[PDB]
């Protein structure tokens, strides 16, 4: 498995490639109708309120499973009571991602506010705006005395 000695870059992930293709690969993950209208769906709403997908994060060599990294944080609470969980290492193993990686649980909760967060306050008001901001500082404090 490895410890995490240390992180920065690596070989070109699959989202560093400036390409002109509609990243078909999330909708290829499952196959299924909740699958496509899910992503779609989202894509539309995000845009709507001038926050989009321009490319999407990648982890280990494999792409952020949007539909899957919100089925898991959702059923948990929602994005800030994750936060407050500190329990992203789920999160992680849920995507078959390696809880060894160094900034894993925050880099996933950077992402996630910012593609994945509207949907869930909006359809469902499972965290605000502004119990983020606490959840996020909570969570800083925790590093050095």
């Amino acid at each position: 498995m490895g410890h995490h000695h240390h992180h920065h870059s690596h070989m070109p992930d699959h989202g560093d490639w400036t390409y002109e293709e509609q990243f078909k690969q999330l909708y290829e993950l499952d196959g299924d109708p909740k699958r496509k209208e899910f992503l779609d769906d989202l894509f539309s709403f995000m845009q709507k309120r001038g926050t989009p997908v321009n490319r999407i994060p990648i982890m280990a060599k494999q792409v952020l499973d949007l539909f899957m990294l919100y089925v898991l944080v959702t059923e948990k609470g929602g994005l800030v009571e994750v936060i407050n969980k500190k329990l992203w290492r789920e999160i992680t193993k849920g995507l078959n991602l390696p809880t060894s990686i160094t900034s894993a649980a925050f880099t996933l909760r950077t992402q996630y506010m910012k593609y994945l967060y509207p949907y869930e306050c909006e359809k469902r008001g499972l965290s605000n705006p502004n119990e983020l901001q606490a959840a996020i500082d909570s969570n800083r404090r925790e590093g050095r005395r």
